């Protein structure tokens, strides 16, 4: 089953990425994938602090704001904090005990790691901005809404550690297990983390890029610039960590790694085009919620609809999918000059 | 039984360090023990990139050495990847899915993390020193002689995290699997946990810091000194890692974060005190596989075996086990001209 140092010689170049021979000897001199390796340094380059970023006059920016615009800053603020804390340690538990090449294994824990620091970011505003953090932070577990949008994140990576677990201490095949039938497929489990990997891509490639048009409302009208100055270090790693996933599932598609995977992909092009359907309605019916007690100017539901469905048909169309929504113009260029 | 995203609102202050439930939110403005938030802010202000320091006249000063100094250099660093290799990895697949406070989580991604970085520098030192780094590579995987500590240090972590996937799979009591009875027992892991966290506490306390002894002897000859520079930088990382077990040990055994943790360090004394002595020796033999084709200026077979036992009393000292070794000063005070 796992081990954290296989004890073969092997050429970590002919491994797939997945389900392969653990690794073991950790080396960067060569790579079968040379995009991860590329990721790896390019984040580094990246690496910041949130804390140096000078957030004061939020404050009063944030004091001055109305109810409802308040609400909206807050609301979105609350999912960011909520999407980044399972980013932070679920590709770590889930993916990482199935990877077998190097370069692969080390872009995973450096993509968790980042997720940590998006974490210290929404702590570092948090506390700048709102008197008691813990209204803040309390609230977003038990939200009934904020986990409505958040349905089926956190069930795929669950699913997905169950079945690994079951298939390292079991291996394939039909067992009994307390006395019931318990059947392990190598087959079910790689569409398990193809899906997986597919929602992570609707995760980052969407819903951050939603919630930071939000945020980035308030900076055009010259409010909340600590918090863009962070938010705009946020997307430009996102921009990396979408990339990843985008490439992981090219090659998985192409075919050049696992064979089996090529042949999944295929299989299951419907479930792939289905969820990011379910992801894109969802990010659509949190606006009922955002603009509950009021509107703002420049965003309002009608804007965060036309976003949404703009982001997805490019998102969906950079992984081979048919595009869902009809074709439009980016409805808020603006969000240009500050991304990615 | 693990989730990413735990929907119980709960008090994550009275949540014990392991064994509660998994961490949901992220946040930073509170802890339960302040000291992992300060590994954390250290570790982040320490952070270096291999590839600023110059490694280039390494190249020469190695071509240069006798080749029983060659073999003693590299056989050193090809442990010192061994090492890292295992701690890139493992923090996180083993200790993670058992983590039920923040700053604990995030410090043990973070902790991970700075590994690869040292895994990285490695590779930087090693593509520069000798041209075919695959000779080197490939060796480490296959060493007789590196080999019986890899083994070794695998199998606590490789145990624990079986014992974990049964745990959260079927939970407590005595289940049938295809025929075998199979009994799962929390006090069980805890001791297995706590035997686990006492190794990766002699890993880098003793372990790496005996292979800091053979580094900067050459760096004393001014022989080596681009690898000096960066094993300075790999070193100040190791102090505050070894700062995070001895906490989390030291807490474990008082009792102040649970019970039975207390009780199970209690019956644990004489294995731990014998772990410790294992690993002393373990490094001791290791010498005579160094001093193979000769020995050094400023670094000998008995001189070396002198310092594996000062620093052993040290680190044995301060997990509050009773001490092995005769007391002695330190054999060679020239090397704390390169420690922290
Ligand atoms: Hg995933
Ligand atoms: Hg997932
Ligand atoms: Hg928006
Ligand atoms: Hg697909
Ligand atoms: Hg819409
Ligand atoms: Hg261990
Ligand atoms: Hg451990
Ligand atoms: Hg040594
Ligand atoms: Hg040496
Ligand atoms: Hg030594
Ligand atoms: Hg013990
Ligand atoms: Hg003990
Ligand atoms: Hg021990
Ligand atoms: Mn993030
Ligand atoms: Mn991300
Ligand atoms: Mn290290
Ligand atoms: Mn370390």
């Amino acid at each position: 089953a796992y081990t954290t140092f296989s004890a073969t010689k092997n050429d970590q170049l002919k491994e797939p990425m997945f389900f392969g021979q653990p690794v073991q000897v950790a080396r960067y001199d060569q790579q079968k994938y040379d995009i991860f390796e590329k990721l790896i340094e390019k984040q580094l380059s990246f690496f910041w602090r949130p804390e140096e970023v000078d957030v004061s006059r939020d404050r009063i920016d944030y004091q001055a704001l109305p109810e409802h615009e308040k609400h909206i800053f807050i609301s979105n603020l609350k999912y960011q904090t909520l999407l980044d804390s399972i980013q932070g340690r679920s590709p770590n538990v889930a993916l990482l005990p199935l990877i077998s090449i190097p370069e692969l294994e080390t872009w995973v824990e450096t993509w968790a790691f980042s997720e940590t620091i998006h974490s210290r970011s929404y702590t570092h505003i948090i506390r700048n901005i709102v008197n008691d953090p813990s209204v803040v932070f309390d609230d977003i577990v038990t939200n009934e809404q904020i986990q409505k949008r958040a349905e089926g994140i956190s069930s795929y990576y669950d699913e997905l550690i169950e079945m690994t677990s079951y298939w390292h201490l079991l291996g394939e095949g039909t067992h009994t297990v307390n006395g019931k039938t318990v059947t392990v497929s190598l087959r079910e489990l790689k569409k398990k983390l193809y899906l997986c990997l597919m929602s992570v891509n609707a995760l980052e490639a969407i819903r951050f890029y939603v919630s930071f048009a939000c945020s980035f409302a308030f900076a055009e009208r010259e409010l909340m610039e600590g918090n863009a100055k962070i938010i705009r270090l946020i997307a430009r790693d996102e921009a990396l960590h979408l990339t990843g996933t985008q490439h992981m599932l090219n090659l998985l598609r192409s075919g050049a790694d696992d064979p089996e995977m090529a042949e999944i992909a295929e299989e299951c092009k419907q479930e792939c085009y289905d969820l990011f359907v379910q992801a894109a309605q969802q990010e659509k019916d949190w606006a009922d919620y955002l603009f509950r007690d009021g509107s703002m100017i420049g965003l309002n539901k009608d804007i965060l609809c036309q976003y949404v469905e703009y982001i997805t048909n490019i998102r969906m169309q950079a992984v081979g999918l048919d595009l869902p929504f009809n074709t439009r113009s980016n409805p808020i260029p603006w969000i240009n000059t500050w991304l990615v």
